[PDB]
This record gives structure tokens, C-alpha cells and sequence, in this order.
């Protein structure tokens, strides 16, 4: 990748947060991050800024092979965030020890704004334009970032969004998971080998990414791996827990997704079941500017078994988003100057609000 | 005032904001806070420490609540607690906060972005090892009311207890749906009794005596006030009039959001009002008493929507009752850092998922 200068940076995680997410009251958790920083620029020129959120159970690998073919420059690409929930991949390891049973996709939201909000908060990266691309899990916080904080992303990209599940068939809050989902997920996320030789065969054969790119199953398996018996970054319970607490969560978004008032594109895949029918008809319904692309082929791991498909569609949206934008004023101004230019958007304001 | 520690602070205020909340996008905003520290931590290991967030109304500032300060909670003998740090915020457009903001408000005012500042503050005040173990009170009069209720919103897990004093949340519509408005006669009589200068100190100390909102507070507050907003011969106040008039011409760009999600809003919910107040409908608090899983309604008698100011002492005995109140119902409270091993650690937490595994999982 010879493209953007990479940089890896950790920081203190968002406090505070749902009970239980830590093993102790104590304890502080962490967040590790990568920033990709471009590498011509005129004055007038609107730098995108490109925010990765991973699926549950993945990491921020998975977007590595995007970088290269994201949007040529026509505006240009400034900065791409390539984050870790604080119990998925680098992050897990930081914090091992330290995350307890709740993880709460909601906390996540206020992880990604700590971080977006600082990494794009420069007087430096003005005029801005920002994107927010997630899948799965990472879908939903996407929409849950524009909810707590509804002026920093402009546009939304969501790859299988999972946010209304399956009522398994038997206070109304209380988290829960169908024993059969369980069994079945606890068989495809296993996390300590023998050796070498089982922990290759089992990624390539027994995991969830058996059908992935083959650049990315195999940025996956050099990324998960760490010491003989191998252990991947990825812990099984915390895995597994990703599927086992929506209901303590998921009423808040699905409550606030009518004042997501953002450009949201939802791509799905043609074949997945993952999700229910409900799931995409409410998206639907609810925000008031939705776009629907449905990848002919695609399972559900659309964004890592078919990626050249999904970045045609990123290309696409961003391109005709950035053209429909407004400018984009890319101003040494007095005290005295300010008062003046105030006394007048007061005045203007004022006419505007007043009802005789 | 010889109880606690005054030591006041500054930082940067959350971004992004509304659109036009600064006049340039360039520009950011700053807070100004007083952070006040208890000086006896007596404190017992086992000694829950209280930490109380005061948020002003409209057009005032934190000096509000200086007359507060030692009349709060006594330290209890039998019950284990104590107070350990207050903070008395100003608004981006208020008091202090105001005047190193000068040249940089816009004309978009936006309660929700307040929220997010007094998060800001709040989180990485209270945030330490050191606070543990910490019952969090938020009190909001007007303005401030709203606020407390949206910090819950946006973070759920920071403030145990909520007091609203007058909250200002649904208002009355004037004779896009949700485009800025407000009524020609509130907004000529809002002018009339909002004015920030003066030929001079006889004339600044006439108006905020006899013109002002604050001609009924109680002398030592409206003292305070006068005191605090005085600013230089022609006399100018903290508080500029056009911000101040602002704090009233916006509110449908933001209240919506808030009143969607007070169901959101579990924790106990004190609202004390003044029996003589006419400022809300009456649509406002019986939206809040519906719509609140854990309510409780105080009445002061005789009182306006300035009861905080106008009959301090009253509304007093109520934050005191309901703090003590609180404090005994509330479970205990581990209080020790446990030096504990990543094999320990392990082991905690694999008997944790499966105690978690059996309650979620369904046959």
C-alpha cells in the first residue's frame, strides 16, 4: 500500500459506560486505531475524511484491501480511520484482562465519535467532507454515531447493517440468545490451536471467512495470529457476546433512527439471511433519504467475500455525493469586524423566527 | 464560603456543533467552570462520595448557585456519605464562559450541544480511579432542566439521580415543521427586560434592582448577580442581550429530539416546580409525569419558575431530602482497588460469561 502514510495510535477509551464492561469498577479500557494520512491539494479542494467500522468478530484488517482502490482523487482523500472495538483485534489485546460480559454496541458509538471527533476536529481539515462506512455491528454504529452526535459524518454507508433481530421462540429487556444460534456460532469462532499447521487449517476451513478474498483471509490470518499452540487477537466469549445482548440496546436505535436525516446507503447482499425481512424494510421506512444496492451473489460477509463489488458501489456513492455538495468557503477577522457581521445574522435571524 | 476548595478551570468546548453555533466554522468555542473540592478526604474507605453537576437557566450563569454552596447535604453520620466536588458550569453564551467566547457565538444556540459540553466537563471530572466509589447528582433550573435530561440521553450511565427545578422541555405553540420561531409579544417583552448596558453604575445598579428579571431574588443571590455580570464610565454585562434572546428562539430545531427519549430516562427523576408559575403549559409537565418511569413531583408554595433564586432555602430542603433519601436506598459500594493477576483476572471472567451464558441462553 504506497498510497496514504500509516500511523498506529492508542487512546483511553470513552467513560463511562454500561455495567459490567469491564471486569472491575476500576479498570479503564483502551482503543487502538490506525490513521491512513494522504500523501497538488489546492485552496478549494474538499478533503474527504473515510471512518471504517468493522463486523462483529472481525477487525480493522478487513478494510486493508480497500485502500488502494478507494476514490481517485477527481476533492481527494485525506485521512481514512481504521478502528478496533475495544474487544475486537489490537484493542482486545490492550485490554486483555479487563472486559467484562457487557458489551454494549452503544458504548462502541461513543468510542468511534471519541476518536473521529479528534482526528477530524483540526481547523487543518477544513472543508471537510465525512464519511462513515460500517457492516454488521459496525452498521448499527454508524446510525448510533449520527444519533449522539448528528454534525459530524455526512454521509452514511451501511454493509448489512444487523439491527432488528429474530424473537427466538422461547423483565423484556433482558438480554437473550436461541441456544441453537449459539452452539452453532461457539463452532465457528474458535480461538486456540495446537499449533501452526491447525490454526491455518481451521481459518481456512472451520472459520467464518472460508469464502473471503483470498487477500483478505489471508490479511485475517497474519493479523489474528499471536504466541507452540497459536491463539488468535479475537477471544471466543467476547465473540460470542457480540450476539448475546441486543436487547439491551437495540430499543434506543431503532427509537432514533427517524432523526438519522443523513444520505444512508444500504448495501446488501442478494443471498443473506442473517437478518430478517424487518430489518431492511425499517431502514427503509424510516430514514428519510435512503438508497438501496443489493450485490447480485452476496452472503452476508458481502464486504469480504465479493470486496471489488462493494468499492464500486463506495466509489459510486461518494462521487455522486461529493457533486450534489455545496460549497465549501475553504478569514483574519477583527473583534470589531465580528460584532458587525453578528448585529447582522442576529437581524436576519430574527425576521425569520419572529411571528407577528 | 469556607467548606470546599474554588478552583476554576477551562477547556475546550465539544465539537462538532449546530450549524452557525460560531460565526466562522473555523472558530471554536470554549467553557469556563468552578470546580469545588472538598478539603477533608474523615473519609472512611467505605465512604460514598458525592459529586453534585449545577446547571443555570436561561440568561443567568453559575453564580446562581453560590448561595447553595453551604447550605448543601451535611456530611452524615449514620448513612456513610459525603459531598467531594461540585461543579458550576457556564454555557458557551453565559457569564464567563460568554466573555472569553467573544467575537466567536453565531446565532444557533442549541440546548442539545450545552448537554454535550457538560458531558465534556462532567466525564473527565468525575472520571478519575480516585472519585470511586462516587453517587453523581445533576440539578438543572429552566434551561438547565432539559440539559440534565439530555446528558442522561447521551450518556445513561454517569448521573444516579436527576433534580429538575422549572424545566423548560414542551412549550407554547405561537398563534419546514420545525424551522426556529417565536411569538412577536414574548420576544418584545423578553427585550424589555433583558438589557446588557448602561451610561453607568448608578444606572446598571437601577436596572438590575427595579428592570431586570432578578428584582424578587433573594438579596445575597441577586447581590451575587449584580456582582458577578458587571463588566467595564458605561457599564456592560456578562450576559449579552442577543444571546440571551437567542436562548428562546430555537427551540423546535432541538426539543423534539429530547422528548422522544425521556422514556430512556430511568433514573430517579426529582421536577419541583412553583406552585405560581405560568412560564411552561401545563402540556410540559404532564408529558414529564407520564412519560418518567421514576417521578416525584415537590410543589413549593407560593413559588414562580425563578423559585431557585427567589426561594432558595425551600427549594433547599427539597435537593437535601432527596439526596439523603437517595443516598440510603442505594446498594453498596466495593470501595477497594484490587490488585488483582491476569490469571486471577481469567479466571473471574470465565465464571462470569457462564453465569452470563445460562441467564441468556434459551432452550
Amino acid at each position: 500500500q504506497n498510497r496514504f502514510k500509516k500511523e498506529t495510535k492508542t487512546c483511553s477509551a470513552s467513560w463511562p459506560r454500561a455495567p459490567q464492561s469491564t471486569l472491575c469498577a476500576t479498570d479503564r479500557l483502551e482503543l487502538t486505531y490506525d490513521v491512513y494520512t494522504s500523501a497538488r491539494r489546492s485552496r478549494t479542494a474538499t478533503r474527504l475524511n473515510l471512518v471504517f467500522l468493522h463486523g462483529s468478530g472481525m477487525s480493522k484488517v478487513v478494510w486493508e484491501y480497500y485502500l488502494p482502490r478507494l476514490v481517485a482523487a477527481d476533492y481527494a482523500i485525506d485521512k481514512v480511520l481504521l478502528i478496533d472495538q475495544v474487544n475486537h483485534g489490537d484493542s482486545a489485546v490492550r485490554n486483555r484482562g479487563r472486559l467484562g460480559t457487557n458489551f454494549n454496541w452503544i458504548d462502541g458509538a461513543r468510542d468511534v465519535l471519541k476518536i473521529a471527533t479528534c482526528e477530524l476536529g483540526s481547523i487543518d481539515s477544513h472543508p471537510a467532507l465525512n464519511v462513515v462506512i460500517g457492516h454488521s455491528m459496525g452498521g448499527f454504529q454508524a446510525l448510533a454515531c449520527d444519533v449522539l452526535q448528528p454534525n459530524l459524518f455526512h454521509l452514511l454507508i451501511l454493509i448489512e447493517p444487523v439491527v432488528i433481530t429474530r424473537k427466538a421462540i422461547g423483565p423484556p429487556d433482558s438480554p437473550q440468545i436461541p441456544e441453537n444460534l449459539y452452539n452453532s456460532l461457539r463452532l465457528k469462532t474458535c480461538d486456540h490451536f495446537a499449533n501452526e499447521s491447525e490454526y491455518v487449517k481451521y481459518m481456512r476451513n472451520g472459520s467464518f471467512f472460508t469464502n473471503a478474498h483470498s487477500q483478505i483471509l489471508q490479511n485475517i490470518i497474519d493479523f489474528e495470529r499471536t504466541k507452540g499452540p497459536v491463539r488468535t487477537k479475537m477471544e471466543q466469549a467476547q465473540n460470542l457476546l457480540c450476539y448475546m445482548n441486543m436487547q439491551t440496546f437495540a430499543p434506543f436505535l431503532i427509537s432514533n433512527v427517524k432523526f438519522v436525516r443523513k444520505r444512508t446507503i444500504h448495501i446488501v447482499g442478494a443471498r443473506s439471511n442473517w437478518c430478517p425481512p424487518q430489518n431492511q424494510l425499517f431502514l427503509q421506512k424510516t430514514l428519510q433519504n435512503y438508497h438501496l444496492d443489493v450485490i447480485p451473489g452476496g452472503s452476508h460477509l458481502v464486504n469480504v467475500e465479493a470486496p471489488d463489488l462493494v468499492i464500486e458501489r463506495i466509489n459510486h456513492h461518494i462521487h455522486e455525493f461529493v457533486l450534489t455538495s455545496p460549497l465549501q468557503s475553504s478569514p483574519q477577522l477583527t473583534l470589531e469586524e465580528r460584532a458587525v457581521m453578528f448585529d447582522r445574522a442576529f437581524d436576519s435571524f430574527k425576521n425569520e423566527a419572529l411571528v407577528k
